[PDB]
């Protein structure tokens, strides 16, 4: 059993190495530490100082430098015993002040141990480089084994999820969140991995479930400055069961694809990585039919300076990208129109509008415009037009307008963010037809979106991704105190919202309430918006507010902190406009596929409801399936900015822990009775203490209360619980600083 093998990979990977001795007496020290901020020149930069003396009300203790700095114990940020260096979760410590947090995680990675629990948190830092724990060998050690049984892992709680469900008979969902680049995705996967591991029919199924992430990847992520991969969408993954626990089907919501990554990349960035695989991968064949060439080619391609990730084989890749096609179903055919549709897209990007004439557009030019139109499968001269002179309403009449250059790229843009984004739709509803199950008995969903956004800019889509993020950590808060309750009871012992409706109030009126109002008016523009904004909340409403110079920006109080976002077109990204006459022009593709995102409502259509609504619509479904489940948490976190390993910066990772809830939820925790151990667990380390007790007693409470009134320990500082033995913040530590 590689759990007692002290030479298992399973030892060597996830656990602190454990030596011959065990005893008591190896940890013990004279030396008290403490942790200080060596300069407010910093903040998340602590360094330990010993305790060189004392005074009734503060301490007083040496620097790294030896300078003698003092302090109050009131505001000591103590430092824990050398025994607790390490723990696997970090409820065990004593002192749960911030430094101490951040020290025990960074004990842990400094032995890539990546994982450590934090409550009901699961705390998972990106290593950045491959450690070897997520090979079939180690999926099965952490088959049916309990939390406190084995180490802290991806593994461990998507078992701990799957028995709950199998002996609660209840629904359950894992919500992993975080930063761009903090291992969200990959630890979905691995969720994934675990379940069709355990559960699996030893599978046709099974593989479909498993390809359809690859082919999600390939339409959904890019590589950006943060991450080679990035997943540009959210998605909330439903893995079904029947009720003898076997895997039954799946089911994917995506939500909040970034569009605008198709007509636009910042430097270094790249587009969606099927752009790249088909271009790569297409045959000297399919090239000629697609009227493809390389991706200097493409405008949509050739601006960002980066067409390669490091270490990428996007030919490869498209190899991998088309098998999972053909494992999940997709008809050759098909195939060839989704390629169409990317070819197409491309062809689209590389029409060049002129003027001159007068104010209107032209096309001198129609290679590109042509191109598109064959692979779409729609006429040029039906496209053309739609282009470049759409027919508006007036009311009564419909008149056909000429649009000039940028107008005219406008709209060419948002025709390929509609098919993009509908051809990503598609998808999704595609693999949903293989994959789910009307006949399912339970389910065990994952939710893999980003945690709090804070950019340089904000705009609309992180005020919905931050909104989504309110109602999670609201969610979660609920949830830690149903829990924390139901803990005491079983032992027998003892700002959300406003920030909330500020967004989604419908009356008195929110953000999206008034921005919807204004997206009923075609002359509504960004300062329309915003000064409605600030005329319903400036100095009105507690959340919001209203910059001091700018015009065009304005704060939201978030739990993560105060976000300004910028309104420069609010009122179009809620509309997502597209001409009627383009929609006209492709509902006529004579392809198969492309018929589909057009004359589909389903895919076509929203309803109609704004961007704003339909999001918000999404979002109260999706809490409410949660609702009904028994949640898991998993906060993943980035070690620094650069995607480096061995590099976990203290201002970096104190931040995300300030955002994504987990030193609040301790500060919480360490306010009552943080630390909470079963008796014989206490005596077997403990026992040496008074001139008493055994080790291995029978009447462990006893036993317990035993060394407890030997030590002369203040009643106050600890609850004789059931089963365990609870001690406030501190108690524990100064039990362990005690002599044998
Ligand atoms: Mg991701």
């Amino acid at each position: 059993n590689p759990i007692h093998d002290r030479t298992s990979d399973y030892h060597k990977y996830l656990k602190v190495k454990q030596g011959d001795s065990d005893l008591f007496k190896l940890t013990v020290s004279d030396k008290r530490y403490i942790w200080y901020n060596p300069d407010p020149k910093e903040r998340d930069s602590y360094e330990c100082g010993e305790i060189v003396s004392e005074t009734s009300d503060s301490f007083t203790f040496k620097t790294v430098d030896g300078q003698d700095r003092q302090v109050k114990k009131d505001d000591a940020n103590q430092r824990n015993p050398i025994k607790f260096d390490g723990v696997e979760d970090m409820s065990e410590l004593s002192y749960l002040n911030e430094p101490a947090v951040f020290h025990n995680l960074r004990v842990r990675y400094n032995q890539d141990l990546i994982y450590t629990y934090s409550g009901l948190f699961l705390v998972a830092v990106n290593p950045f480089k491959r450690i070897p724990i997520y090979t079939q060998e180690m999926v099965d050690i952490f088959k049916g084994r309990r939390r406190n049984e084995v180490a802290p892992h991806i593994f461990a709680i998507s078992d701990v999820a799957y028995r709950s469900m199998l002996d609660d008979r209840q629904n359950q969902s894992l919500l992993i969140t975080g930063e761009s680049g903090a291992g969200k995705t990959e630890n979905t996967k691995k969720v994934i991995q675990y379940l069709a591991s355990v559960a699996g029919r030893n599978g046709v199924l099974e593989q479909q479930i498993l390809q359809a992430n690859p082919i999600l990847e390939a339409f959904g992520n890019a590589k950006t400055t943060r991450n080679n991969n990035s997943s540009r969408f959210g998605k909330f993954i439903e893995i079904q069961f029947n009720n003898a626990g076997f895997i039954s089907g799946a089911s994917i919501q995506s939500y909040l694809l970034e569009k605008s990554r198709v007509v636009f990349q910042s430097e270094t960035e790249r587009n969606y990585h099927i752009f790249y695989q088909l271009l790569a991968g297409a045959t000297a064949e399919e090239k000629k039919a697609l009227h493809l060439a390389g991706p200097e080619s493409f405008n949509y391609l050739n601006q960002s300076g980066c067409v390669d990730i490091k270490g990428v084989s996007d030919s490869e890749e498209f190899k991998i990208t088309r098998q999972a096609m053909d494992i999940v179903g997709f008809s050759q055919e098909e195939q060839m129109s989704i390629f169409k549709i990317i070819a197409g897209i491309l062809h689209l990007g590389n029409i060049k509008f002129e003027k001159g004439a007068g104010e209107g557009a032209v096309l001198k030019d129609k290679t590109a415009l042509n191109a598109a139109s064959t692979v779409f499968g729609v006429n040029p001269s039906v496209l053309e037009k739609a282009l470049m002179e759409p027919r508006i309403l007036a009311g009564r009449d419909l008149v056909a307008q000429h649009l000039n250059v940028e107008k005219s790229s406008s709209s060419r843009d948002a025709l390929v963010k509609a098919l993009y984004g509908r051809l990503f739709l598609w998808l999704v509803k595609k693999i949903n037809n293989v994959l789910c199950q009307e006949r399912k008995a339970y389910f065990i969903g994952v939710l893999d979106i980003s945690g709090f956004e804070i950019f340089k800019v904000n705009s609309f889509e992180q005020l919905c991704i931050n909104y989504t993020n309110e109602k999670l950590q609201q969610f979660f808060n609920h949830h830690m105190f149903k829990l924390e309750q139901e803990e005491y009871l079983k032992e027998k012992i003892n700002d959300s919202q406003a920030t909330i409706d500020l967004i989604d109030g419908r009356q008195p009126p929110g953000i999206l309430a008034l921005l919807d109002e204004q997206s009923v008016f075609p002359n509504a523009t960004d300062n329309t918006l915003i000064t409605k904004l600030h005329s319903h909340f400036s100095k009105k409403n507690a959340k919001y507010e209203e910059p001091r110079f700018s015009k065009t920006e304005f704060g939201v109080t978030h739990y993560a902190g105060q976000v300004m976002y910028e309104i420069q077109d609010w009122l179009e990204k809620n509309k997502d406009p597209l001409q009627q006459d383009l929609e006209l022009c492709f509902k006529d593709s004579s392809d198969n596929v492309v018929t589909k995102l057009f004359n589909d409502p389903n895919i076509a259509s929203r309803a109609f409801i704004t961007v704003a609504a339909q999001y918000k619509e999404q979002l109260a479904s999706l809490m409410a399936t949660l609702e009904t489940t028994n949640p898991h948490f998993v906060r993943c976190i980035i070690p620094n900015n650069k995607q480096l390993p061995a590099k976990l910066e203290d201002k970096v990772v104190l931040d995300q822990l300030r955002c994504n809830g987990v030193l609040e939820g301790i500060r919480i925790t360490r306010k009552g009775f943080p630390n909470r151990i079963i008796y014989a667990d206490f005596v077997k380390r403990y026992y040496l203490l008074a001139p008493n007790v055994p080790r291995d007693a029978e009447d462990s409470q006893k036993a317990t209360d035993a060394v407890l009134k030997h030590l002369n320990i203040d009643p106050e500082q600890y609850r004789f619980g059931i089963t365990k033995i609870f001690f406030r913040a501190g108690q524990l530590a100064r039990i362990e600083e005690a002599r044998e």
